[PDB]
DNA sequence: CATTAGA
DNA sequence: TCTAATG
């Protein structure tokens, strides 16, 4: 956790650059189990034979590792940190839209910069578009402050067009968080579930609306379940305007929105402390889901979901606000 | 790990 | 169809 730590990390901004920079996911592999492994090493690694020991610890490892155990540094590491065109896809990337790939196509092709990306609008496609459009915006924190008026008027377009329209925000936002990155809206609605085949215009009647009223104003995707798009909160009486920012609205069947909801709401190991529970507690949880465990090895039956509730009585937890589902 | 764009 | 990018 910390005497592990400079190991660990150099291994991760190792095993980053490959994957990214270059096309190699194997090492890029290595990098991982290796810097997975010696996280967990109960003692402080000393030298790389040390090390070495370990399963996934390679003859490379190790030798990156004694340099850095010898000399707070790595050349590899300082090479690749100052390397412009690798320092370049991994700034590129940071468009919503650009992933490594592209990243390391536009380098080719030159384009380095943002300006470069400006210049070259006509080289990215519309996600990319909006991403580069709201570069700035994309990268800032939502205040929770703009969440509770996000998060308002979200659920009155929602409510205005069927009353039957269920939504939660989840998220940090739902665990308290002082702020949150994008907005996640889950949806559902009784008139769709497992079986009854899907209902689309559900999912778009709203997305409609929240644009209607110009809550929405890009869209970076719209299928019929899963809404990406750009929203921003009315700049009151000018002098001050609103930061775009990124939403996700997801359609449900009802018969499954409580564990999803459960789910997104987090956190990453309260999910999975949540989890590892449910299988002494004779069960399986995912997803969308809970199912009563059998003994020869595995089995099906997914259980009746109600509330956040039903699945924490199931298990036989003690229910847990949002605000502690921290871990 | 599943859902969308695009080409 | 597959291949990328988001989550
Ligand atoms: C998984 C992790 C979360 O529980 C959930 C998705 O939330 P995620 O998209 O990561 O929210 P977030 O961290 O991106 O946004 P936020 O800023 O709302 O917390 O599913
Ligand atoms: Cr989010
Ligand atoms: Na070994
Ligand atoms: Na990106």
């Amino acid at each position: 956790e910390t005497l592990n730590g400079g190991i660990t990390d150099m291994l991760t901004e190792l095993a980053n650059f490959e994957k990214n920079v270059s096309q190699a996911i194997h090492k890029y592999n290595a990098y991982r189990k290796a810097a997975s492994v010696i996280a967990k090493y109960p003692h402080k690694i000393k030298s790389g034979a040390e090390a070495k020991k370990l399963p996934g610890v390679g003859t490379k490892i190790a030798e990156k590792i004694d340099e850095f155990l010898a000399t707070g540094k790595l050349r590899k590491l300082e090479k690749i940190r100052q390397d412009d065109t690798s320092s370049s896809i991994n700034f590129l990337t940071r468009v919503s839209g650009i992933g490594p790939s592209a990243a390391r196509k536009f380098v080719d092709e030159g384009i380095k910069t943002l300006e470069d990306l400006r210049k070259n609008e006509d080289k990215l496609n519309h996600h990319q578009r909006i991403g580069l459009k709201y570069f700035g915006d994309f990268e800032k924190r939502i205040p929770r402050e703009e969440m509770l008026q996000m998060q308002d008027i979200v659920l009155n377009e929602v409510k205005k067009v069927d009353s039957e329209y269920i939504a939660t925000v989840c998220g940090s936002f739902r665990r308290g968080a002082e702020s949150s990155g994008d907005m996640d809206v889950l949806l559902t609605h009784p008139s769709f579930t497992s079986e009854s085949t899907k209902q689309p215009k559900l999912l778009h009647q709203v997305v409609e609306q929240l644009q209607k009223v110009h809550f929405i104003t890009d869209t970076l995707s719209k299928g019929e379940t899963k809404f990406m798009g750009v929203c921003q909160l009315p700049s009151k009486n000018d002098e001050k305007e609103y930061p775009h920012r990124r939403i996700d609205i997801r359609l449900i069947p009802k018969d499954q929105y409580y564990c999803g909801v459960l789910y997104f709401t987090g956190s990453d190991i309260f999910n999975k402390n949540m989890r590892a529970h449910a299988l002494e507690k004779g069960f399986t949880i995912n997803e969308y889901t809970i199912r009563p465990l059998g003994v020869t090895g595995v089995a099906g039956e997914p259980l009746p979901v109600d509330s956040e509730k039903d699945i924490f009585d199931y298990i036989q937890w003690k229910y847990r606000e949002p605000k502690d589902r921290s871990e």
